[PDB]
């Protein structure tokens, strides 16, 4: 009864991206049972961003993810104190992309905050010169490791003329409380960015995601 039906929440995100220092708010809401959720996000410093916004749009979301009612939603379960993840994303051409979040339930709401490193992108590539459209939809292989769960995922960037500029994502989801892991699994994830002003600055994305077993 702690996690809704309907539920609502605020993201904020402190990052740097090839140095440019830029701070993110936003706001959410979805049915996380369902597996369902959009965004509105707002670039509240250093906007407009020199770089792609899609490295950016993974890390604005777990509670809402459709789950089976034979695998344990470990981090749903994790509220009311929440969780904690950390990511690295390593893309084709060098750039790296580190993330760690916070993620907690406070007056019926999710507060998620952010924190966002990215280095090593080609002054040249996709990243800095914005020639990216969107994610493919991909699968995040879970599984349960040193007490944690952790996440898997060949994703793919759209680039725009049909090839893709890919990345290799490694994540560590941590409940704060102790909660029953899941066995390994997978979970089908798309992600669309429904609109966007001409700088980027205000951006909505939708997300679906729903877990299914290896097998």
């Amino acid at each position: 009864a702690i996690i809704k039906e309907f539920m609502r929440f605020k993201v904020h995100m402190e990052g740097s991206v090839n140095g440019h220092e830029f701070e993110i708010e936003g706001e959410g809401e979805g049915h996380p049972y369902e597996g369902t959720q959009t965004a509105k996000l707002k670039v509240t410093k250093g906007g407009p961003l020199p770089f792609a916004w899609d490295i950016l749009s993974p890390q604005f979301s777990k509670a809402y993810v459709k789950h089976p009612a034979d695998i344990p939603d470990y981090l749903k379960l994790s509220f009311p104190e929440g969780f904690t993840w950390e990511r690295v994303m390593n893309f084709e051409d060098g750039g790296v992309v580190t993330v760690t979040q916070d993620s907690s339930l406070q007056d019926g709401e999710f507060i998620y905050k952010v924190k966002l490193l990215g280095t090593n992108f080609p002054s040249d590539g996709p990243v800095m010169q914005k020639k990216t459209n969107g994610w493919e939809a991909s699968t995040e292989r879970m599984y349960p490791e040193d007490g944690a769960l952790k996440g898997e995922i060949n994703q793919r960037l759209k680039l725009k003329d049909g090839g893709h500029y890919d990345a290799e994502v490694k994540t560590t989801y941590k409940a704060k409380k102790p909660v029953q892991l899941p066995g390994a699994y997978n979970v089908d994830i798309k992600l669309d960015i429904t609109s966007h002003n001409e700088d980027y600055t205000i951006v909505e994305q939708y997300e679906r995601a729903e877990g299914r077993h290896s097998t």
